[PDB]
């Protein structure tokens, strides 16, 4: 028993960092194979900075102005392009630790750990989840971008997150591992505003399920409701509606627990018409909607 | 910016879990050097349970009872012995992946890193405290027995904690890697109760300044106190008492915002005696009590 917030093992992660040291600046790489992937404004500046022509600044870079640094061992760099706003460094070198790999770009509302890296060095290790409106809320300091999020099916890492862009409101952007941003989001020092932060219904139903399989019950009520009754209840309150696909998804907990979806929508609505009244579920006073249902199965369960 | 209940990388670690199986029960052991730690409880059957003698059970238990097993490789066990409530498998193997590593006893409100792992193949990572009655609020399903709580100094992993027993209210116990429980417990199924699950009330004020050097200051007032007075409110609260020695320890963090201390404990009195009125401090609706200061400076500068 016991639910907690918990990351991948980094393991396996660990062995992809690097450091990436353009001019003056300094952040992380992911090493898999023979290709260092970072953040292109690596080659950024002082003035470029707010409206910086990625094509033209790199025409002023060669091969041997990519510093990569593998602890205390340099690569040796033999190739560089850009695709989309992620750089590729070739290396004369293949990663030995290079792990089982696939690069995806994940959904808003999925889950991920974050290694949280600085100087190539992993410093810490936690759970992310894609928002609604294409931010995570991340722990990210100066040269921590080219930290990356990911997820393991049992030996292969799916590397979803590339850390890029701290947005004024201490929000977090990046990009999946073709370089392509999470959102409407840019490599650029400018007026980027994150839209609403929605509640993943489906995650905080997930977590209301793992509360119950680990003995926290105080919120179960005599109700039901209808998908669109929920709907209507969750518009209010700036969660996502509700899918047949999401109740779908929830099967299994509904399953194990004997308690139908649409009951657990009900505790739900009773939840946010009436918040916790100073009750905590699973050690939170609100309702957490960073746990898939995957997520939960997984944890309840006790996959590696 | 933003601010991350953040676990340490598990990699060191992962690579000293092992599976230990006597008889019908399978575990975990960590392996350092060429000695693999475990619960003494993995030689317990369906009946002892209740009150085994562990010297007596251990008596019918040969080298060659205990199966070791790192990934697909065999471990040959040439020695046992028990110490407190581990035993000490020694194998003719040392661990090649044995990193630099200490034997600490932790003290209550101390943070840590727990590696989750079942049949020695680890599953997750998330951080803890050792809670002021000795318990932990961990993730724990069959199996997960020999799972380790640690800390990393850059290098040196400094191994706390043992996971060994849930106590019928779903709290997890278990000991320093000498075998010494924390607190009263024992690795028998009996009548065990937590006491008071006291705040560590220093941990939260930690996290008040996170908070503050993070954007997060609505709790902020025109407010001071004593420690006295403010010990007065603690106490209501079920709040550990505040000494000058966490003053102190909260120096550092007084330092870089600009807080007093005291003024900060002020702050943290209304939060207590008046609530959060449904607003959040780093995305948390409750007073957050495992960050430790040191965990603070860590995230907040970016240590590796
Ligand atoms: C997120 C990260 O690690 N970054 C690298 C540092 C960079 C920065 O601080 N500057 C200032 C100096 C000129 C380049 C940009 C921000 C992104
Ligand atoms: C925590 C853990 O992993 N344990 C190993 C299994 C053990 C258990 O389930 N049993 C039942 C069968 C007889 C031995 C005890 C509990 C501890």
């Amino acid at each position: 028993s016991g639910f907690r917030k918990m990351a991948f093992p980094s393991g396996k992660v660990e062995g992809c960092m690097v450091q990436v040291t353009c001019g003056t600046t300094t952040l992380n790489g992911l090493w898999l194979d023979d290709v260092v992937y970072c953040p292109r404004h690596v080659i950024c500046t002082s003035e470029d900075m707010l409206n910086p022509n990625y094509e033209d600044l790199l025409i002023r870079k060669s091969n041997h102005n990519f510093l990569v640094q593998a602890g205390n061992v340099q690569l040796r760099v033999i190739g560089h392009s850009m695709q989309n706003c992620v750089l590729k460094l070739k290396v004369d070198t293949a990663n030995p630790k290079t792990p089982k790999y696939k690069f995806v770009r994940i959904q808003p509302g999925q889950t991920f750990s974050v290694l949280a890296c600085y100087n190539g060095s992993p410093s810490g290790v936690y759970q992310c989840a894609m928002r609604p409106n294409f931010t995570i809320k991340g722990s990210f300091l100066n040269g921590s971008c080219g930290s990356v999020g990911f997820n393991i099916d049992y030996d292969c890492v799916s590397f979803c997150y590339m850390h890029h862009m701290e947005l004024p409101t201490g929000v977090h952007a990046g990009t999946d591992l073709e370089g392509n941003f999470y959102g409407p989001f840019v490599d650029r020092q400018t007026a980027q505003a994150a839209g609403t932060d929605t509640t993943i219904t489906v995650n905080v139903l997930a977590w209301l399920y793992a509360a119950v399989i680990n003995g926290d019950r105080w919120f179960l009520n005599r109700f039901t409701t209808t998908l669109n009754d929920f709907n209507l209840v969750a518009m209010k309150y700036n969660y996502e509606p509700l899918t047949q696909d999401h109740v779908d998804i929830l099967g299994p907990l509904s399953a194990q627990t004997g308690i139908a979806v649409l009951d657990m929508c009900a505790s739900l609505k009773e939840l946010l018409q009436n918040g916790m009244n100073g009750r905590t579920i699973l050690g939170s006073a609100l309702l957490e909607d960073e746990f898939t249902p995957f997520d939960v199965v997984r944890q309840c369960s006790g996959v590696t």
